[PDB]
């Protein structure tokens, strides 16, 4: 039975990342993790894909371009090794989070914690034993679980993120239900090692958070590629008759049945809030269950705090790290600023082309009243997109026309996951296209086609 | 006889924007180029050698990596593909410059341009016939030529980077005297063809311009490669025997005799300011022999400038473009803005991995008084650079202690040129570390190592 002055529940990126913070602020501090240190970001999510989204990538171009490179001879990939090496890439990050809490005097507790009332939490350890632990503030950073087809359950052929991405063999077929951003790299990898795949989307468009004119290119991409997206069809059933899963889906009222080898259920992701006693502490739950937070992260108990993908604001890991930065600093009295309006984060899919944006998109800004100035160049006008032999997409901004604020952004080419980082320092920190427009860019890069749409929204581009 | 508004004198990256910029602005303009339409940029410089650069990066990966990535089979590259694919990126966008200036309504003229006076040109037409043209403004953007070693002489087997950049053929053995950004592009892009190449420097670093971590860095990754880097190395005597060349070096007074195939000149580029009467116009040269101006372009006679490589601030086309733009607004009376210190201006090196700096190196810093404030972050703690499967490299920020204001900055690694635009924005507009610590970044890039240099700056890494 021990006190700290800050306990932190999962240790995942929002979790560890906030340990870390008021262990600078020179708070006591323990985390408490039964499973995953790193959690799903770490283990089996954004680090393992982005090793296997490498190796397709390389695939897609010892095949489709080896002509125009110069590249020949019999070459064949091993989807085998691919797997062998995400999973040492994972392991890698897994010790240097343990090197971390090492370093920042973090203590580490390996349990599953429960909370017995607003300042007591009961933990049931790996090892067998109960461990009380006190606390003054306490962290809450479970993450979520994945959502499934209402009606429909896993099984051996119809499985989630985490069996498939842990899984050393391929099928023959599979249908991907959901086309986020998750369901189109897993299509991406599939289909680049031979795969015959079909993506299931409800909503008339793939990618549907996106600005309309990203969607209309990226499903051009990937029907070039050879993955076959079903837009506007809603999933009925699944059937898994042992040597294959029967998919009933409805578009324009007409029943269809598709047939693969394996289902991916990956349609979105539900926060975690049951069987650790969020009720014994009195945290309040939202009307789409998650724990409702105030700008600081603070839930309805004044010393309780809920940070990364267990209060659904925006389910991605860099987000959850920002928060637990607010979060920590609050509870150490420290200088901090608040995240502000969640949309104008940044964020991106890793198929390639990539497809990143920030903001709103034009529609967006149209319906909520503001003057819209729009600016759009294209990556063949972009010296650097044709050197490395991949000159499709286009960059597109949508400014307020009185100052020439920016409202958004949204680029799909090349690796321009990269190109977002000046757009929001000027979003947040109030630059206009003005002094953008005079910023000078290396040549040649892919971010000129970002000086390009500066010069645009004052209204002079120069090279398009 | 006809008179125009403005004259442009050369038509590569400096002379083409700067004309499109004084047809925005209402001025009726020509061009005057008798050559390279896109100058040496587009013709025979940035854009074809980045061509060539791809096209080494997947040799290097498609036989040094092959057995990680689960590569098998015999692979065999050809270098005359390679070339045939070069010029047709270069035709593509020499085909785009002209339509540029078809769209612009800007008035080409083919042919060699001499000042009569202060405001008539004499044009020789490649057509074989003589032009005059008078003029209110004339922009000289004629560009640099190669400095040879004092001494020596072009020849066969001796050549500058324009006649090596078009040759299909590939030599045994190559000895390049210089270790500038240009001289480890031709040797980073032989040696992944199989070609021995040695490198001569004279001073004791390679790229000798960059803090001496960037050096040591690359001067690693190059030894590694292959390249043997002779520094500190005078090159005193070349001597084209035909079947070889002789090149004398002298290192700590000891002679020595290299011997090669091909000798490739890349120690510098002298402006061009002969032949064309500059002296008819009374336009004054430097003590280096170059044009001077004053920070809006400005010779010593009121209505005629210099832009690009021809006044020798800073020999890059980006800096060129900048200054065509400068120039073009200050001749129109339009809103412009100087570009000040040509030390914060961005250059790169595109061998992979890549090498990125703006600003002043750690030293030049400490020698000029300010008070220095370093924080460096390795790549082999960023989640993405280990996913590409290169996390060599580091970031390395400059700034000041009494409000963290950006001095410089220095990378190298994977794709780091795209990086640069949020550290020169930040520096020109006066946003301090803590500005920058606050702007969240997409999870997991490689400018994720940007923001954990920003969280050191201020006094806090929390990922290493
Ligand atoms: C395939 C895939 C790819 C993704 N790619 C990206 C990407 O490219 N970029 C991106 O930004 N995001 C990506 N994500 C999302 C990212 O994984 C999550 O947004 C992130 O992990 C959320 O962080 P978190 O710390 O809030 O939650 P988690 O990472 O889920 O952390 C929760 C942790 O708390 C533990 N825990 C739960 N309950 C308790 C309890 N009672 N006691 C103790 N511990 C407990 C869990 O075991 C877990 O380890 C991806 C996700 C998936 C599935
Ligand atoms: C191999 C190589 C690689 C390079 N890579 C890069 C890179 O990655 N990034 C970068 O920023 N820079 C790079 N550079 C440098 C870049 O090419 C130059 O900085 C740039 O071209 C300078 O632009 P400019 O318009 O001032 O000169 P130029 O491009 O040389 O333009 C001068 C033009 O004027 C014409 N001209 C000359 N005299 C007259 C006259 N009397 N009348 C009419 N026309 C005339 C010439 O024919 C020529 O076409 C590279 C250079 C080389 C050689
Ligand atoms: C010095 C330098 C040179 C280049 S550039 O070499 O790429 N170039 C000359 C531009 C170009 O090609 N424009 C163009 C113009 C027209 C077209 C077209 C392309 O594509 C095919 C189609 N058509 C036309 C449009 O109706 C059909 C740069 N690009 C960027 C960026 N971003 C910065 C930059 C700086
Ligand atoms: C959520 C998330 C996760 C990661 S992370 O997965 O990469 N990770 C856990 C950091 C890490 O590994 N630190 C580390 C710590 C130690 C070490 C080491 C590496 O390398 C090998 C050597 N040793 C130690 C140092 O003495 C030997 C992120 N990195 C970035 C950036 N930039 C942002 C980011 C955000």
């Amino acid at each position: 039975m021990t006190h700290y002055d800050v306990v932190v529940l999962g240790a995942g990126p929002g979790g560890y990342v906030a340990a870390i913070r008021a262990a600078q602020l020179g708070l006591s501090t323990a985390i408490v993790e039964p499973k995953y240190w790193g959690g799903v970001c770490l283990n089996v999510g954004c680090i393992p894909s982005k090793a296997l989204l490498r190796n397709a990538e390389l695939v897609h171009i010892f095949t489709k371009d080896a002509k125009a490179f110069g590249i020949s001879g019999e070459v064949t990939f091993d989807y085998g090794i691919a797997y062998d090496r995400s999973r040492k890439v994972a392991e890698g990050r897994v010790a240097g989070v343990h090197f971390l809490m090492k370093k920042n005097k973090i203590t580490e507790i390996h349990g599953y914690g429960t909370f017995a009332d607003a300042n007591t939490l009961l933990v049931d350890l790996n090892d067998g034993g109960t461990e009380s632990v006190t606390f003054d503030n306490a962290i809450i950073a479970t993450g979520s679980s994945t959502r499934l087809v209402p009606g429909t359950s896993l099984s051996a052929n119809v499985v989630t993120y985490e069996e498939q991405i842990l899984s050393r063999e391929l099928p023959k077929s599979i249908i991907i239900a959901g086309a986020g951003a998750i369901g189109m790299e897993f299509g991406y990898v599939l289909k680049n090692y031979g795969v015959d795949v079909t993506i299931v989307e409800f909503l008339p468009r793939a990618l549907p958070n996106e600005d309309a004119d990203v969607s209309k290119e990226i499903e051009k991409q990937f029907k070039k590629l050879g993955v076959t997206i079903l837009t506007a069809t809603k999933v009925e059933s699944i059937a898994d008759g042992g040597s294959q899963v029967t998919v009933t889906v409805t578009k324009d009222g007409v029943a269809q049945e598709l047939k693969a080898e394996k289902v991916l259920q990956a349609i979105g992701f539900a926060p975690n809030v049951e069987g650790y006693g969020l009720d014994k502490a009195g945290v309040a739950l939202t009307d789409r269950k998650a724990i409702g937070v105030d700008d600081y992260m603070r839930t309805n108990v004044g010393h309780i705090y809920a940070i990364g993908d267990v209060n659904g604001l925006l389910q991605l890991a860099h987000v959850a790290e920002a928060q637990g930065v607010v979060a920590a600093e609050t509870i150490a009295g420290a200088e901090t600023l608040t995240l502000g309006d969640h949309r104008m984060l940044p964020r991106a899919t890793f198929c390639q082309p990539n497809v990143a944006s920030f903001g709103l998109t034009e529609q967006q800004a149209r319906n909520e009243g503001y003057d819209v100035v729009v600016a759009k160049f294209p990556f063949t006008a972009n010296a650097k997109a044709h050197g490395v032999g991949d000159p499709s997409g286009f960059v597109k901004l949508v400014a307020d026309a009185k100052h020439g604020e920016l409202l958004g952004g949204h680029l799909v080419g090349h690796d321009v996951a990269e190109l977002l980082p000046e757009l929001t320092l000027a979003q947040r920190w109030d630059l206009t296209a003005s002094e953008l427009a005079r910023n000078v860019h290396t040549h040649p890069t892919m971010s000129e086609a970002l000086q390009e749409c500066f010069h645009g929204l004052v209204g002079h581009m120069i090279n398009f």
